[PDB]
């Protein structure tokens, strides 16, 4: 017989019926399970029928594997599922969202808060396109990205994922997702999927929804707040996301007014699919399901029932499989979970598959592998790095001379702190490792090399991770840039309700600006304790947590570009004074939303 679905020339929607009309129950269940690389082999993504797989944070074929060694791995799997019955292909997925930066060698951007400093939503789409090719370098067709979190309380250890306290900036930095995917015809239905073809990746608005707005900050907590409320700061992204064709959605672990995102049919089924539109598929987060119980996978029987119920398409396990389709399969068989609703989650699934050219182009492309690092990508994400900086001070005081930019050509200069020399501590979490890492992690330029690479070949430049005062009174300088602030951290692990970063980091201040004039460099995923920064510094520029290409910070500092970043989020006084917000009634910032100092090109 004729085979519909194979035929590449037929209507996504003819493609999808004719396949759905095909499949058995556990073909069926299979594409709405997405497991880790790390519970994968070929018997089981054939035997169980596997719909998808993705890495978590840092799962990795191997230490520093290549682009090629990537496109072979994603290959393997692949092809142990075009070897069943219906040949569906797999979607590889994983969190591609500074860069493809579980991966040696990919360019890693700014973070999404620095993103938000540029107010160029351009940019972010051009930073969309080239995380896509990245991506696709390494054979894999699904980012788990944007983040549309609106972070309301810089407490919350993803704040740095968020481009901004301010839903404006989060609609205009959507952006990101025409980037990914490609733009969406003119022709175009919001609220369907779309991705252009093999050179581009499926995306994903995250984490549906209020994410943003839980209490003190506390990750994947309680969000309380009004509909009102919920629908004019934390939902009017999605609704961007829908118009630009937005492929997938992820839940949030977090609840609203106390009810799970995974369990609640009402914004999942009701708004998210009957008013939005939406015809992509939903995804769980990870273990999502299970945490919709406490103590968490206390009850998977239930977890099984309310998300599916609730209307999920796609649960990301990661590992339990067999108990997952054995669990769903029951529920089906017994009359609790109807074939309806299966049906719909296939469609979805296949709709997005189809859609984005999966059936017709299942495998790597090894022509793509040298996309990985290419020198214009970071030039992009060295332009992004520097429009990303907020200049605070510039100037010890009103009347002092600015010490901004600084001069390229001078005797001997001193760079300075635990953040001048390290390519961990300058990209944050989500870099090579779930919580990010330290030291030389990957291929980039740190703060010092930038520095070295920019003045002149008559400066001599000297770095000290933490001297003391005689030190740098002592020492000759003209001046030193010196380079604090947090370590890399990740969802939970990043929740701090005190916002002061580490130390040495403000006692490295005080002892090299009191020896010498000095740029601090304050690397950070948030606003944080600033005052006695400020105070020591005769100039201090937040840098967000910048990525792999320092020469950003150097382009700034000495005079090749002017400063232009705005803050994104408000800069508190006290972390006392938290949760507040641009529009609150009592507004009492130590840095409005929006503020920035500039500087003019040399
Ligand atoms: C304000 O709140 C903050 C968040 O709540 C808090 O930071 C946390 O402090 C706790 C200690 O109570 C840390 O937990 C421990 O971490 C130890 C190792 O920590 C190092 O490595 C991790 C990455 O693995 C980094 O994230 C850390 O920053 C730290 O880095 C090291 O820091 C040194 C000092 O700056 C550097 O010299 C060094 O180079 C650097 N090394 C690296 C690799 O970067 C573990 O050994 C412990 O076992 C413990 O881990 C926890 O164990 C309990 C378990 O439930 C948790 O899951 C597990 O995390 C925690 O890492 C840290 N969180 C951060 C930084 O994100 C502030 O504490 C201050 O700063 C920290 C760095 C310490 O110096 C504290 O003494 C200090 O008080 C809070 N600040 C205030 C004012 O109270
Ligand atoms: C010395 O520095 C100052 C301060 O940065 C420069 O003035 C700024 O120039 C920017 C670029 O032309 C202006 O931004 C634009 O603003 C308009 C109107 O709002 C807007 O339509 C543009 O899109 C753009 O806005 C940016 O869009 C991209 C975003 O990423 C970014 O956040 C937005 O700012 C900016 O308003 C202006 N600031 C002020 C206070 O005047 C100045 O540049 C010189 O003057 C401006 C007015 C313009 O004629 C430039 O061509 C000119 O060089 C700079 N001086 C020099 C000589 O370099
Ligand atoms: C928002 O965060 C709070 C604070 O973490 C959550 O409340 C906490 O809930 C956990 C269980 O989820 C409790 O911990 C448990 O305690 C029992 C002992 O009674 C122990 O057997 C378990 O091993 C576990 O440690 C904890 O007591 C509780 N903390 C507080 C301060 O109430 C809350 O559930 C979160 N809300 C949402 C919607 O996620
Ligand atoms: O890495 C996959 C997803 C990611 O896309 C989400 O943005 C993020 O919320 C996320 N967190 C985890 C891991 N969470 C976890 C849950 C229970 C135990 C251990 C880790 C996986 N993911």
């Amino acid at each position: 017989d004729y085979v519909l679905y194979k035929d590449a020339t037929k209507p996504v929607e003819d493609r999808v019926a004719d396949l759905l009309g095909r499949m058995t129950l556990a073909e069926k269940i299979g594409q709405m399970t997405q497991i880790e690389r790390l519970v994968a082999t070929p018997d089981v993504l054939r035997d169980n029928f596997i719909g998808s797989l993705l890495s978590g944070g840092g799962s990795v074929p191997r230490k520093g594997a290549t682009a090629k060694e990537w496109q072979d791995m994603v290959d393997g799997f692949q092809k142990a599922c075009m070897s069943t019955r219906l040949g569906i292909p797999m979607i590889y997925g994983i969190d591609a969202v500074h860069g493809q930066n579980n991966v040696y060698g990919a360019t890693i951007f700014p973070h999404n808060v620095g993103l938000g400093a540029t107010r160029d939503p351009y940019l972010v789409k051009r930073i969309g396109e080239a995380t896509a090719l990245e991506v696709r370098a390494t054979g894999i067709q699904y980012a788990f990205a944007p983040c549309i979190a609106v972070c309301r309380d810089p407490r919350w250890g993803r704040c740095y994922e968020s481009y901004s306290e301010d839903r404006r900036i989060v609609q205009s930095m959507t952006e990101l997702i025409p980037g990914l995917q490609g733009d969406v015809p003119k022709d175009f239905t919001s609220g369907m999927p779309f991705v252009a073809g093999k050179n581009k990746v499926a995306a994903c608005a995250k984490h549906f929804v209020g994410d943003g707005g839980t209490v003190d900050g506390i990750n994947e907590n309680n969000t309380i707040i009004n509909r009102e409320g919920l629908m004019n700061i934390h939902m009017p992204a999605y609704k961007n996301a829908m118009d630009k064709g937005v492929s997938t959605v992820m839940i949030s672990y977090s609840s609203w007014n106390g009810v799970k995102m995974h369990a609640n049919q009402d914004l999942v089924t009701g708004y998210l699919k009957d008013t939005l539109k939406f015809k992509g598929f939903v995804i769980s987060d990870w273990e999502g399901i299970d945490r919709i119980t406490t103590p968490a996978g206390s009850d998977y029987s239930y977890s099984v029932k309310a998300s599916i119920l609730a209307g999920l398409d796609m649960i990301m396990v990661p590992n339990k499989y067999q108990q997952f389709i054995s669990i769903l399969t029951g529920h089906v068989n017994g009359g609790v979970i109807p074939m309806s609703r299966i049906d719909d989650a296939v469609t979805r699934i296949l709709r997005v598959k189809f859609t984005m050219g999966l059936f017709e182009n299942p495998y790597a492309d090894p022509a793509m592998a040298e996309q990985l690092g290419k020198q214009e990508h970071r030039d992009l994400a060295r332009e992004a790095a520097r429009k990303s900086l907020v200049l605070l001070k510039n100037g010890k005081t009103s009347t002092d001379a600015p010490l901004l930019p600084l001069p390229k050509k001078a005797p001997k200069i001193l760079v300075a702190g635990s953040h001048a020399d390290n390519l961990g501590y300058q990209c944050g979490g989500w870099t090579i490792e779930w919580q990010g890492d330290t030291g030389r992690t990957t291929v980039g330029t740190t703060i010092l090399e930038a520095v070295k690479a920019a003045v002149d070949p008559s400066t001599v430049v000297v770095f000290a991770e933490n001297p003391d005062a005689e030190f740098v009174k002592s020492g000759g300088f003209s001046y030193a840039i010196v380079a604090v602030g947090e370590h890399p951290y990740t969802e939970t692990k990043g929740d701090n309700l005190n916002l002061t970063i580490p130390e040495p980091g403000l006692s490295t201040v005080q002892a090299v600006c009191g020896g010498v004039r000095c740029a601090t460099v304050l690397i950070s995923g948030r606003p944080v304790v600033v005052q006695p920064l400020l105070a020591a510094s005769d100039a201090l520029v937040a840098a967000w947590l910048p990525g792999s290409e320092g020469q950003g910070v150097t382009d700034a500092l000495f005079g090749d570009f002017g400063f232009t970043g705005r803050l994104p989020r408000t800069w508190f006084k006290s972390v006392d004074q938290l949760p507040m917000n641009v529009g609150d009634a009592h507004y009492d910032p130590l840095f409005r939303l929006g503020y920035g100092l500039t500087t003019n090109a040399t």
